[PDB]
């Protein structure tokens, strides 16, 4: 029974990693000199998709409720996003690219450590 | 046995370093997304990120994880090099996006901690 709780919790961990990556993707776009609204649209649709997939197959009350909380907060973020497109945030892509570089390395470090735990 | 337990401890430790660094990076973004970023708050957050990172570089037993942290260090110095532009020419019109981003990233951090706990427990 411990292993069955395990694979379920790992799926949830993967959902949370995908959502964090997608939020990161959106921030990278929004921080560019000239954000691409269609890229932003795709990334938002992707976030909602991963969240809904996750909500539909999580069979654990605490994690269902956490996902509901993520949805609630995400809808608010989405509502404030157009004001960032309408008026860009940077004079060049410097910060966006530096941010992207760092956050990818941090994501990779977490995944590397998670791996060390799995195969053990 | 005992060995494996020590290894788990090591990996979970790196997970926590990475969680802390991600939270601290998020703190800096929350500040920079504000209409009037507080430079002093940002400096304190930068100092904390460096401290956590440097302790991690010194204390991380797994060789691959330690190497990864050098990569994080390199990328962080690049982020710092590009930070004054956003600090000194803030272009956000209000705090809406910043506050909403903070709310969301905290809920995501909560989701991840909850999932990790489930893995931790099922691993015993």
């Amino acid at each position: 029974a411990q292993e069955q709780r395990m694979s379920h919790h790992y799926a949830t961990i993967e959902v949370s990693q995908q959502l964090r990556q997608l939020l990161g993707d959106q921030l990278v776009i929004l921080l560019r000199e000239t954000p691409d609204g269609q890229a932003l649209e795709r990334s938002q649709n992707d976030f909602r998709r991963v969240l809904e997939q996750g909500r539909a197959n999580t069979v654990d009350s605490a994690e269902q409720a956490a996902l509901d909380g993520v949805r609630d907060a995400y809808l608010q973020l989405q509502a404030h996003t157009p004001a960032l497109l309408e008026a860009p945030m940077a004079d060049n892509d410097g910060f966006s690219e530096a941010f992207n570089g760092l956050r990818l390395r941090l994501q990779d470090l977490q995944q590397l450590a998670l791996a060390g735990i799995s195969e053990a």
